Parts: structure tokens; sequence; C-alpha cells
């Protein structure tokens, strides 16, 4: 891991965000 080493792709910050974020859209929707 050197030149294969700053690959930029959040995963698990970023899908426990999201889940998270459609759940407060399912509250924008209906709580």
């Amino acid at each position: 891991c050197s030149i294969l080493d700053i690959r930029q792709g959040p995963k698990e910050p970023f899908r426990d965000y999201v889940d998270r974020f459609y759940k407060t859209l399912r509250a924008e929707q209906a709580s």
C-alpha cells in the first residue's frame, strides 16, 4: 500500500449516515 493508498471513497461513515438520513426523510414524509 504506497501508490495504491489514497483511494478516496467513504463507506461506514456514509452508509450509517444514509440510513439515518432515509428515516429522517421517512419522518419528513411520515414519522
